[PDB]
């Protein structure tokens, strides 16, 4: 395997815990941010290089492309930073961050806000700033590629618009 910012958590503080690259597209993850427990000696691919590996995939949750996928238990595809980030949705298995599953309980309002940053309804669940009172919404990856502050903490996933970045 070979072991340039993780692109699920936008760090690149590599340690236990190293970030890997795709031998085939090039992606990287820290191997807690993907779900990879153990590191091939040879050649590691992600899931989406596994399964489809001449062909880009989407998101079931958001309208971008590119980053680290995994498969859904529905027949599809999300990144797992959309999966991280939208409340309802989960992975099955904690260690291996994978299969991405209950997407049918995103209550249907997610998929009628405006993303204020793409300006787009309906193209993808939708989160909204942390902040009490703001309903700015944005799709995940739109607040991760705008630069938005997205923080995980302990396990509480806060994020908020360019009025609301918090202190820090
Ligand atoms: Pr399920
Ligand atoms: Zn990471
Ligand atoms: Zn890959
Ligand atoms: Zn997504
Ligand atoms: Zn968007
Ligand atoms: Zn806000």
């Amino acid at each position: 395997a070979r072991t340039a910012v993780c692109c699920i958590c936008n760090d690149g503080e590599c340690q236990s815990n190293v970030i890997l690259f795709c031998d085939m597209c090039n992606l990287a993850v820290h191997q807690e941010c993907y779900g990879v427990p153990y590191i091939p000696e040879g050649q590691w691919l992600c899931r989406r290089c596994l399964q489809s590996p001449s062909r880009a995939v989407d998101c079931a949750l958001c309208p971008n492309k590119g980053g680290a996928f995994k498969q859904t238990d529905d027949g599809r595809w999300a990144h797992v930073v959309c999966a991280l980030w939208i409340p309802e949705v989960c992975f099955a298995n904690t260690v291996f961050l994978e299969p991405i599953d209950s997407i049918e309980h995103i209550p249907p309002a997610r998929w009628k806000l405006t993303c204020y940053i793409c300006k787009q309804r309906g193209s993808g669940a939708c989160i909204q700033c942390h902040k009490a009172n703001c309903y700015t919404a944005f799709h995940v990856t739109c607040a991760q590629q705008a630069g938005l502050y997205m923080k995980m903490e302990p396990v509480r996933k806060t994020a908020y618009c360019d009025i609301h970045t918090p202190p820090g």
